């Protein structure tokens, strides 16, 4: 019935041409974008935020993916894309616990690592 996601933190976050990182996380599922708050001045931002997607009747299948993007609010309306990951929700459907944790490297637009990583927890619950 719902996808529950806990965005805990990111590590080694570095914004190009800035001394300190001002990062927030953008998550999109079921056509719904949710955002964490911005953590000012941090290489290891701890958002510790819970998100709940009403799946509006759509169940997960094995192609389902949660898209997460970390961005700096050096820049606002424009992006300041720092890195992104696609987390495979098939792993959630893989054990009876209907939950999975991810420690996912963030990739650039060339889909190559940024050095930063994002830690999150995902749960499929009624």
């Amino acid at each position: 019935f719902m996808l529950r996601v806990f965005i805990l933190y990111a590590e080694n976050v570095h914004t190009p041409d800035t001394d300190i990182s001002d990062a927030y996380c953008s998550a999109v599922f079921a056509g719904v974008k949710k955002r964490t708050k911005v953590i000012k001045n941090s290489v290891n931002p701890v958002w510790n935020e819970g998100f709940e997607w009403d799946l509006k009747g759509i169940p997960l299948d094995q192609g389902s993916e949660l898209h997460v993007v970390v961005k700096d609010h050096e820049t606002m309306g424009r992006n300041r894309f720092l890195g992104e990951a696609k987390v495979p929700l098939r792993e959630v459907l893989a054990t009876p616990s209907l939950s999975a944790s991810f420690n996912a490297p963030l990739l650039d637009t060339k889909k190559q690592p940024t050095g930063a990583s994002l830690v999150l927890q995902v749960s499929y619950t009624a």
